[PDB]
Formats: structure tokens, sequence, C-alpha cells
């Protein structure tokens, strides 16, 4: 799961935001 809220991650590989692509932003937003 996702870890306590994050502030960013960088996503390079995969963007967030999407089905099935952000590993752990989405349940865990970040402040």
């Amino acid at each position: 799961g996702c870890p306590p809220c994050p502030r960013e991650h960088e996503l390079v590989a995969v963007p967030c935001e999407g089905l099935n692509n952000c590993w752990f932003v989405e349940a865990c937003p970040p402040c």
C-alpha cells in the first residue's frame, strides 16, 4: 500500500493520475 502522506514522487517511468499507474500515491494523496 501507500506510506504516510507523501510530498512528491517522481513517476517518470509510469505517470500518476491513471488506472493502475500510481504505485503508492493514490490512496495517500501528497500533503
